[PDB]
């Protein structure tokens, strides 16, 4: 299954690979990259890449969560369970630092990637190999075995306990794992598509609550590690609390109720810090803890400030329109007709459209706005019965309009430059010396002046809260140059509006 | 009285259903599709849904504070008083859950609202049923009843005290009501008005102000909950502080303050918490005090960063003045000339003026520029007696300008593309070989220009802080375009000053 | 005097009332108004009311200080110098408070201000009215009066000793003098034109930090009161620190220590709160403190994140370069070419010049950019012997460029569209078959093209770091349309270069 | 060698000069003016008073690290290496004190910077030199020296120990060097160009945590230093702690654990501050502390929230984007499309690449221009064939569109207004009546509309993810009217196009 096995090193066909590399032919010339480069290289965009690095995430943060524990409150700890645990871990992690030497490397200085395997030992001796290649290796095992070689009856005097601490001491190299959870945390983050949709403030926000609580864990670990390498001595607060012999439960919840009343903000255990090393850890879980804390506020408040956008913007420009307005001391009832306004035309929430829809592409502003109006279209008896192209290419010049009742739309005697249809609510069409009129949706009116270039031949009051679309002349020329067929339609109308008068 | 109290299960007209409808023939077809709906349905955005979730929100929020304290700080809670008020409480919640399968859902997929009560039971089934039917119900009375019949003799025994503390638990499942809470608030607050004028900030800081208060009261009654269930033993801090015996209104007042004193990042109660139950439950409260607070801080930095907004826009637009006069060097002759033109020009506050009249429709504009020049219109001899038309179709082409005195607005001999009107100061025209003539308000200058193409007769150069309206050669002939015969006005008034020279 | 003593009511000439109502005309008519309104009408923009306003500002901040110390930590506060410290002040509140029936009243509905003294009482009475009443007048000196005149013998009971703790209550509603406070510090901080140049967030956090020490000393008052009117019993702090016979300053301070305690987020004093007086007043600092540290925080935030303007959006815009370089996988020597573009264009410091220009009036645009360029008219032959007017139509048409050294800004034989001239730095003129020629400071190229509409007769390329201006073709045309006198310089020197070639 | 010993007080040619100068003649002609100022004048952009303000901050971060322990913890600290550490010290500071009357300064109103030996005496006498005198002088040796010659025998009365202790005082004169500090920080930070090219909020967070472990530094040593002036009373922490007796480090440690609970708002010590001096001190490092930490919180804000710029820019967009979906109910088949062309065309980092090509200059905008297109120029026949003028005035006018699979480019039949060049992926060419012909990279489409202005004959279908490139009609005709040679091309090719239908 050589076939089967080597298709998951090559990038497969996604939606990763198809928003990273453009169409389903550069997928295929990068997997042809791929199959050249050597013996068994591994794509970083690949799937078993990926998942590796998915379960090398599942495992360090088990690690880095039960090391500390097994090493500091629990005194042999080396048992059968624990180092089968140990040698299991680093077996996983030399499979991972081999496999590092295999791995094409994403450079931001080219837009390809880097398959080469020279280039790749050669970059990936130059700055992450020493404290992965230490993290990886269990030091301790190696450091007792060279111990027992060199002396088999070293285990008798006092020489022993120093080895047994510095084997305690040694085996937090482990901890620089942290790298390599770091990395593959950033990396996955960016490839997985569901924190990549996400708002980078939520995703950075996640990554900073667990390094908080990593530290927390860690900081608990030590504050009980350093009185622990030193027998417990009268001034540290485990002799002072009585903890030295109660079960390792209890010592971890007051260690870590100890490391966390320093995170967040609190203070202290029982008492004052007395000896020099609670003294100097305590001050060092300060400084921790508080800078933590204190990137836990700002990224709480970056997250904030970006919540409700469009909702935001909407209000901040009424704010700028109540402060116009009493600016300038307009009185009371242009102020509510200014917030009927904006409660009316914009609802609550303001939005750029010009912007929003002069970044999509063409297609999907007119499958947009063949949308939006398909109540006019379905309402007006000229678009149901036209070419759909002429219907695009009209809607895509409107402009939505909103009149409170009571006002003027059009006066009568004027020079016109707009025609407007009615997507919503009735008008009044006033003539001097006639009857009044009422349009409704479907209707529209204003465009005897965009066919002859003359006056306004009658006034148009709103009645209701009219949402209308208007037109300009320019725009219904051009659409008229596009198409003369349908100028026919808007000249019979005009001809009967005007016999009509 | 069923058409009485059938009319109240629709969306009557308001200023919310004109504003989410509409018009009123929208609110119309609205209720018509209500009324055919079936039995009883609810509309969600009506006037009983809206005063029956309010009346839900009081008693929601009376039982989630009442509730824990009777609790956990009362012995043999089960007197008449408190079953009545537990029982009464939980008719409204299953009154409410039943309603709840009769509500107009509004979803955001859709512009219309569900209204069919099959989508209805099964939506409502999907998402926001278990917890909703779990929190109404009183499962502890049934519990009471349920091990009543099955031994009815097993108040005498060691189980008693188990089923007695197994019913001060179950008893906190009306604590999940915090979700129907929440819900009825965020609804509550989108519908009612003078919440939804509000700035979001504020409300969402009203909001988070309420949850604080709530889960610092939960958290004091949590405190003394769980060395309550426990007998009291020896390292809690009750038996520690002797408030075993004490009255209830001590032991929830030290108890809210040992919360509390994790909420607000102080610590800590008496002394250090010493058994397990201590330690976990303020590491605990440290963590929900803590995110708490620094939502708060991340609220206020919200709030604060957006009240004086178009104060703040003037101080960054000025303090970029400031910096780019520090940048070019310019002598302090110079910067105190700017200094008084921005406090003059801007009065301290600066408006995108241009966007504020172009989001407003067609009417708004035409009466607030006739508002913001009443004064020149009234002072003016012939904007007083012209067309009104005329008058609102100059107002909307001028153009605000403020001149420092000793500035010169119009060169002598010059090609003159403006033409100003003169709101407030007064000018005085220079000619080569004449005498200098005053102009003061209602008087206009640089028309001579604009009606021949010529260049400029006569320097003008101001006296005190002018405050003109300019107008664009452009506008001036597209109005007069419109209106041939004000023209001659100007034409008078050019021909008799160019009589005096 | 009645001349001398009446001018100090109404609003004089000065920066202020030239900067509120526009020119001296308006002042005078101001004057007019305030002339003939009444019996002695205080202007409130007046140079009576501002004194007046920042005297009473020094006392209430010298009574708000005082006060409370006097009445909680001094036992029989009825010394000689403490009531006429008391009587001259509350002297002073009265007579402010009757001038408060006098003071104009700046109303945010009306570009006018209210002198009728109906209006001005109607609206005093309305408002802030009860608690200027409540403040000014001693409560407890009546209360004392009342008290001798009902009974004389009351003063051998255990009534009078209720009578005197109910004195030194009525005696903190001189705390209400707060209102007077806020109210006067806002309007004066409005008038005073230091304040009113400052940012916003430098007042506002001025305004709160004042607030935060007043609190902090009021809190500490109160945590000395409570318990003093009780008579120290056995469970509050001052009993159980034995600090019941101390000096006051040792009990002010250590009062002063455990409100601060709170309000900077510490804890505690000596003990945690044992009787519920000092749970619920412990409790009510915390509240206090940590809302006003919570918006001190915001407060230093929103000051911070507006302090170096220009810079910051130098260094997002060049961020965002960097970002469009690496996304686009620039080769390295162009993003060191564009670093040194950046770093020689805008020098660190990005501004808005076109809008900041048009802000500004149009002879305050000519003054600056004939600042700005007074090296090249100074340098070139051309505009130190030409039209002040020509050499500034001219120079507010041109352009800012810089070019690094290499770059072609001529390409030889294409169609010409601008016209440099040179600010700083030398340029080589290369000709195809000719001999390069340097051009210095003063020296401009690139305008035949613009006589002739032709094509490029020569490339030019940089030599140094080429600071120049550039003119479009259309300016040029229309500058010399302008004055067609000084086309005949730049055609003689484009006849002569045409002759060197 | 006083040509080399005078090279470095003047300006040399770097990035520096170049970027503030202009070019390198005013670099010189700024050499020319230092030579001639007269007496070994110093430039304060040159070389010398660079890497000596270098060597003083080094020597300062010593002095105000060093001089507060070597005060408070030592008893008789005037030992011999004492005594020369604070000889040497003042003298370096003593030589920094004279060289400040010869160095340049510049001040922020004249481009030039002032080299006048009376102008710098003048402004140096003026603002900074009493704080400096005091600072550089030993004041306390001065004052022994005087002390011991008014009285020899002075040394054997409780006058002596009075001596010592204002000797400890006097030598805290040595603390006003932080002016020098932070002023030789600011132009450091100005002028070194690796602190310049960083970020302003980094910049101005190492700022402030270098001034906050200062100032806890400082505090810490003046917890101890207020008791150790009082013979450590019975009350003062260190007499109650047992700490008179201990070694300097941990009088030391615990001194800075007692002030940095105060920093990072902790607190306290072992108890509650009793003595009044303890109580002061607290309050005092409780203001500082607090104040600190509120600014760390508000430069981590301010940091946090400037961090991934373009990235935070398209998540702002894109959810305007969504919720601009949402308000208007589109259906989950456009919404996923709309999710597909965002991710598509921007790729997750959103630019506005317009302006920031418009910053750049033209060579610029030209090579940048021309490495993006050198894969469209590689692959087309036209443009590998070409005048490299040509390839780069037409690819100036082209934009970048991207067009997802099915959709119509192109509709048969309509009046056309772009011409399209295909960088990547399929289109299908639609003819009706014949078959559909398949276009790659390098084929360019639509040119028959732009050379005969009639309607477009054939209607063009996307097939995948297309990344194309648009040329407008009027661009495409300046282009060939600059180069009329290379329209028969475009001839050519369009005309064997209408010979294949
Ligand atoms: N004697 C005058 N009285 C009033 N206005 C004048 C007089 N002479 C010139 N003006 C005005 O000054 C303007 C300068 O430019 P115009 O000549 O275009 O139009 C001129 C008139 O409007
Ligand atoms: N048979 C064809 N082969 C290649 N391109 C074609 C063919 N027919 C039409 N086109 C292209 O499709 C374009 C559609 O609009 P035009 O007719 O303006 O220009 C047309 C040509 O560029």
């Amino acid at each position: 299954m050589q076939r089967q096995f080597g298709a998951m090193l090559q990038p497969g066909v996604n939606k990763f690979s198809l928003r990273m590399f453009g169409s389903q032919k550069a997928v295929e010339r990068e997997q042809e990259r791929v199959k050249s480069a050597g013996f068994w290289i591994i794509h970083p965009y690949s799937d078993f890449r990926f998942y590796w690095d998915l379960t090398m995430l599942l495992l360090m943060v088990g690690n880095l969560i039960i090391i500390p524990v097994g090493i500091t409150f629990f005194k042999d700890e080396n048992t059968t369970p624990w180092i089968v645990f140990n040698v299991v871990s680093d077996t996983f992690f030399l499979i991972d630092l081999v496999l590092n030497f295999r791995t094409g490397i994403v450079v931001e200085d080219n837009t390809e990637i880097i398959l080469d395997p020279q280039r790749i030992k050669m970059k990936y001796l130059k700055s992450w190999f020493m404290v992965d290649f230490i993290s990886s290796i269990p030091v301790d095992y190696i450091f007792l075995i060279v111990e027992t070689r060199i002396d088999s009856e070293v285990y008798k005097t006092a020489r022993a306990l120093r080895i047994v601490r510095f084997t305690k001491i040694l085996s937090l190299l482990r901890l620089l794992r942290l790298s390599r959870l770091i990395r593959y945390i950033h990396q996955w983050e960016e490839i997985f598509h569901m924190t990549y949709d996400l708002a980078s403030a939520v995703v950075r926000i996640v990554n900073l609550i667990g390094m908080m609580l990593l530290l927390c864990h860690w900081d608990g670990c030590l504050q009980f590690l350093v009185p622990m390498l030193q027998d417990f001595p009268d001034d540290c607060w485990v002799s002072i609390n009585n903890m030295v012999n109660n079960s390792w439960g209890k010592q971890y919840s007051y260690a870590l109720f100890k490391a966390m009343s320093h995170m967040l903000c609190i203070g202290y255990g029982r008492q004052a810090p007395v000896g020099m090393s609670d003294v100097w850890l305590t001050m060092l879980s300060m400084i921790v803890g508080a800078t933590c804390y204190a990137m836990f506020i700002g990224h709480a408040t970056a997250l904030i400030q970006s919540l409700d956008s469009s909702r935001r913007q909407y209000q901040e420009k009424y704010k700028q329109v109540e402060q116009y307005m009493s600016f300038h001391k307009l009185p009371p009832d242009t102020r509510q007709r200014i917030h009927d306004y904006y409660e009316h035309r914009y609802q609550g929430k303001m939005f750029d459209e010009e912007s929003i829809l002069g970044e999509l592409s063409e297609p999907l502003r007119e499958e947009i706005i063949n949308f939006n109006c398909r109540k006019l279209v379905a309402s007006m008896p000229l678009f149901a019965n036209a070419d759909p192209n002429f219907v695009t290419s009209m809607l895509t010049k409107l402009r939505f309009e909103v009149f409170q009742p009571g006002d003027y739309i059009i006066r009568e005697g004027t020079i016109g430059k707009k025609m407007y249809f009615i997507q919503h609510g009735v008008v009044s069409v006033l003539t001097k010396g006639n009857k009044e009129t009422k349009l409704a949706d479907g209707s529209y009116f204003g465009e005897i002046c965009l066919l002859t270039r003359g006056r306004r031949t009658a006034s148009v009051r709103a009645d209701t809260y009219c949402r209308l679309y208007s037109l300009s002349v320019d725009n219904f020329n051009e659409v008229l140059e596009e198409y003369p067929m349908m100028r026919r339609a808007f000249e019979t109308v005009a001809l009967d509006r005007l016999d009509r008068i």
